[PDB]
């Protein structure tokens, strides 16, 4: 479980969540997990276009299994409505290079990235946390916004000799979670603005 791939229940995030944001606006959940939060932001809060993503093809297949659980749209030809405008995919949203990040043309309105930034971090360093965050910011469409939930450097400590990769990325980090907000908001990145709302934060795209 070296990407935090184990299956996580807890939403009160809803409470913390503005469904003015998810509204009829496409959606993109990194590290979806068993998608309870993707189910229930694309239920109750009708996105146009939902997309779980998680690298662990197990909590995928739980993920799709759980649709059932939540259950209206006129036929396949209606994606607008419940459970027709949710899918799960499978993938490690890491690119390797940075000219493979740059290639990545704008898609959604809204990407959620919650409890995700440590795992990547651990396994893939600052270099793979870059790529993540340019990615992002390359996949919003103008007007596009991240929501962010990182957690502090004191969670990174814990179980730093799970991988001997995970060992070398812990003592190799310079980019810290404090200094995630200058980062996203700096050239390198291009957020043009961020707010607070583990504490959650919101990054904005220019129009
Ligand atoms: N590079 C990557 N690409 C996609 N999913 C990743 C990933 N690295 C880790 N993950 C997935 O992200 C999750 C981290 S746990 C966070 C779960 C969820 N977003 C929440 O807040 O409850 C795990 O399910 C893990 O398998």
């Amino acid at each position: 479980f070296q990407y935090g791939n184990y299956c996580k229940y807890y939403d009160g995030r809803l409470r913390v969540l503005k469904p003015e944001w998810f509204r009829g606006r496409d959606v993109l959940d990194l590290g979806c997990n068993v998608g309870h939060l993707t189910l229930s932001i694309a239920c109750k809060w009708g996105p146009s276009r939902m997309v779980g993503l998680d690298i662990d093809s197990r909590l995928i297949h739980s993920a799709r299994q759980n649709i059932r659980h939540y259950l209206v749209p006129l036929d396949g030809a209606d994606t607008s409505v419940f459970p027709n405008n949710v899918v799960f995919v499978t993938g490690n949203y890491v690119l390797d290079r940075d000219d493979l990040v740059e290639a990545q043309t704008p898609e959604y309105d809204v990407v959620l990235c919650l409890s995700l930034t440590k795992w990547v971090h651990l396994n893939w360093g600052d270099e793979g946390l870059k790529r993540m965050f340019r990615r992002i910011y390359r996949h919003l469409r103008p007007g596009g916004i991240l929501v962010l939930e990182p957690q502090p450097w004191s969670s990174y400590g814990k179980r730093k000799t799970l991988t001997e990769t995970i060992y070398k990325n812990y003592y190799r980090i310079q980019l810290k979670p404090e200094q995630f907000s200058s980062y996203l908001t700096s050239p390198d990145v291009g957020f043009s603005s961020y707010e607070l709302v583990r504490p959650v934060y919101l990054f904005h795209k220019a129009r």
